[PDB]
């Protein structure tokens, strides 16, 4: 050193690091990118809970984003931004175990409220370097602390044999946890406060925030939390120990390896690609929105199903912000269910529309099934394609997020928590997915994150002062629990969601208007009607 | 004597009355009999023709009721005191009514018939609210009614006995429809153009009359009032007849040996039958009726589910339709927390609990899915909504959702449908508001006594009874309640299974709607019965 920016110098617990001064709309911001957090999960370390990364002796450079976890890489749409935009973004490696921190420049000199961003993907996807989870705006225009990990996902992050010491389950949550243990030891360096650190995170990220909350071990880790469009409970989020075996040593089969021990050792042997070569034949039905390896309740992590841990659970001291976009399932329809492409309208038939339903709602039987599809048939135009098109993507949305997360908010405001919610209704002007699938998973990042402040990425005016308005709510709720502005009254404010009332926000270009009921009846409809006619049948 | 009030019919000569309504006389024929006495050996049996008769049959008055109990839940209350038996209790019965215009007729004229319900235990042709003055004098119509037995009396059945072999007050009424086309000429009506018209039990029975082909042709034209051959009270299997009259049997303690058991329950003095007529249901129960129509393989061939589904039904007309509340009168009869004298503010305990007795045939988990349906999830426990909720469960399933059904199965099936919901609130109305427009109070704006000054409605709704008075009678003129001069009211569109029109009857004019409660009978026709058959 001598020669080098003395503002991007800092030292940590493995030892020194050197970062990069990048520029945002407003004035620069610091980054630290690729910082390591563990031991590479390497040969006899996969499958095997993290250790935590032994010092290091000089200079470690952080300037640049490390490897992507190891992972199936999408081929439905090849060329398509729609689809792309979520593919690695790095070279695709086992040794992938590193974390990103973004800061005001120069380093804030009093304490600062810190945002963790863990990424959605299905648990067998993502990386914390694609642009969409660019911390540099939050940082620049919010003053924020944001950190964010990558973690291990499909079989190298959740394939169990549940009961063995070599292959535990749940290590990519571990790894999550070891990166959560690190900001606690080390984000003061850096000018964050860790007596404030709030998790946020979207579909499988959410899920994964929602089991920190569930897991006793995590919740010294944080103090508030952000669910975006994905819960732990819900009939994808998690698998039984039993059905986590059965796919561990169906693969198992699939890739040569015929004892615990035995099977996982030469699972070890297996290169990596092998692996995501067969992790989607060991589904147990032809599905859309389910996911062949995802936390499992061993007993450990989850001390019980993430429905019992909701329904007991004491959650007086807990601040969460919950929320869903307008068009959950639209997204998953084209990746499955014969009709539906990204090219035409997908009109579809009452036929392509019962068969539709068994694979969007794979676990029902026969008499479930005809329930789903006589409550979301329009009886006035029972064969309107437009509606059947439309019901089916409600279908996927309401089964898997949208009910999931109705119930969620219930549980943890009837048990003590504050709870605020939200319905995400814009659609981005510059979104290459066609009209018919409204707002779809995944696409109010882009805003929270504040991507439209870029000039260069092409949004309106109105979408970056939209923007600006969202940052603005979930660092505010970051800061202090309440998203709305303590200083700003008259325009709108943001009520607690209650059992009683049932309050929830549109966020959308228009200024916040109060909704009642998140889908209320349709959602007793999943929640309460279709488990009874299974505990039955 | 006045010549227009006599009239020579095929069993002998009548002498009528002139009786008065607003606008100027009218011709009544009353007490007419159209069958022998139902009484001693005849008891449980078929209905024999009235042997001729001497002289001159005295016409002037209304004739006994039949046998029948006697309600008792608020005595002295006009709002159920207006339904029970206003002659002498008889089994001796069956007698039959004609209003037609005075002078009579100079040609032949549309005849309307009229069929009351009471849930086949109960009813008469001579209530204030059937008076058939209206419709004769203003719209120049010959109107008919009958008596027909009801409770035991008329449906007593031992399926496959000679002796009691079920749904003999159908038999009455059919033999009424049948003295119709001999007789009704002589009055100036025309037997070729004959519309029925019934409401409640009394709509179940024009249903039987269109699914029974002995009777299809003794009439032309349907009118179905809150009510429908099809759904859970109207009939019972062979099966469950048998079981109820052997029950009430044992009751009274006859007697094995179906001649045996039915010749004791001959001896009985006809109060004794009734006394024991609500101990033989399965189940604690509204909208249930002890004896009604059975399937027998005879006059119904197979159940109304089956014949609706696989008939022929091109060549007809139908005119069919609801109140806006069909639920609510039955809930003081029987649902812990609803009475007619306060504002009837339920728990939701007691909502689960008035859901097991409003559909008593419902599996516990059948309940469960009736509960969740009708639960508003935005406000799960308010009293009120709870109330409206449970009168809903009632009306939607035993008669809305059994409407809408044969409204679907008819039109498909080449029939001409016309459909309604009739949504104005009497205001001389006695039971509370609560109730809103219960079932039974259309009847009385149909037959026009709102016309009637000294009854104190109000000028709205006198010009309202003008107007059903008119659909009716034009639906009985040619099939299509539209009024064939008028230019426009709107104009009332047929029910079609793709489109669903329907349109609500109020003083306001005619609007189309489309869909009756089409979600909510999704429930009802399409999935509960999926949930039986797996379980
Ligand atoms: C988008 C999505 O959920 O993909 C799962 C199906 N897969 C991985 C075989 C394409
Ligand atoms: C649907 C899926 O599996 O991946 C798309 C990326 N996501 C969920 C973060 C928007
Ligand atoms: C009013 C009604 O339909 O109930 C009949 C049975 N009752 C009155 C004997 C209890
Ligand atoms: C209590 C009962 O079932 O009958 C009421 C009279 N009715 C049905 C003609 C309106």
């Amino acid at each position: 050193e001598g020669r080098e920016d003395p503002q991007l110098l800092v030292r940590v617990r493995g030892g020194q690091l050197r970062g990069i001064r990048l520029k945002a709309p407003g004035g620069p911001v610091s980054a630290f990118l690729g910082i390591p957090f563990a031991e590479p999960p390497v040969g006899s370390r996969r499958f095997m809970p993290p250790e935590p990364k032994r010092p290091w002796s000089g200079v470690l450079d952080a300037t640049t984003f490390q490897n992507v976890c190891y992972q199936y890489v999408d081929t439905l749409y090849p060329g398509f931004e729609g689809t792309e935009m979520w593919n690695p973004n790095r070279e695709l490696s086992e040794d992938c175990l590193y974390l990103n921190v973004w800061t005001p420049y120069p380093r804030p000199a009093s304490p600062t409220p810190v945002l963790i961003w863990i990424y959605g993907g299905g648990f067998y996807s993502g990386a914390a370097s694609l642009d969409v989870y660019d911390g540099r705006f939050l940082a620049q225009v919010e003053g924020a602390v944001l950190v964010s990990m990558n973690y291990r996902v499909g079989t190298f992050g959740f394939l169990a044999l549940p009961g063995s010491r070599e292959a535990p389950g749940n290590v990519g949550l571990l790894d999550q946890r070891l990166a959560l243990q690190w900001v606690q030891e080390n984000i003061a360096a850096f000018g964050g406060d860790p007596m404030s650190v709030t998790l946020f995170g979207e579909a499988a990220g959410a899920a994964s925030v929602g089991m920190h909350i569930l897991s006793l071990p995590s919740r010294s880790l944080f103090h508030r939390a952000v669910l975006q469009s994905g819960t732990p409970n819900g009939p994808w989020a998690t698998v039984s120990a039993g059905e986590a075996r059965r796919r561990a040593t169906l693969l198992a089969r699939l890739v040569g390896c015929p004892n615990d021990t035995e099977l996982i050792a030469c699972l070890r042997t297996r290169p990596a690609q092998d692996l995501v070569d067969h992790e989607w034949h060991v589904l147990p039905q032809e599905s859309i929105f389910r996911f062949s390896f995802v936390p499992v309740v061993d007993g450990d992590f989850l001390s019980d199903t993430p429905e019992a841990l909701i329904n007991t659970g004491d959650f007086q001291d807990l601040q969460v912000l919950v929320g869903v976009v307008k068009d959950e399932g639209s997204y998953f329809l084209v990746y499955g269910v014969p009709g539906f492409s990204k090219d035409n309208e997908s009109l579809i038939s009452r036929a392509q529309f019962l068969a539709g339903v068994r694979i969007g709602v794979p676990q029902a039987s026969d008499l479930a099934a005809e329930a789903v599809v006589l409550h979301y048939t329009d009886w006035l135009h029972p064969e309107d394609p437009t509606h059947l098109r439309d019901a089916m993507s409600a279908v996927v949305g309401d089964h898997n997020v949208v009910c999931p997360v109705a119930q969620l908010a219930g549980r943890l405001a009837a048990q003590g928590a504050r709870v605020y919610a939200y319905i995400f209704e814009h659609r981005a002007s510059t979104l290459t997915w066609p009209l018919w699938m409204g707002v779809p998973h995944g696409y109010e990042i882009e805003f929270i994150f504040g991507l439209p402040l870029d000039p260069s990425l092409n949004y309106t005016t109105e979408e970056r002062i939209f923007a600006q308005r969202l940052m603005k709510y979930w660092t505010n709720f970051a800061r202090t629990g309440d998203p709305n502005d303590p200083r700003d009254s008259k325009s709108p404010q943001w009520p607690p969601y209650t059992t009683a009332a049932q309050q929830y926000v549109s966020l959308n270009l228009k200024p916040l208007e109060v909704r009642r009921g998140l889908r209320a009846q349709t959602c007793a409809f999943w929640n309460r009607f279709l488990p009874k006619l299974l505990s039955a049948t």
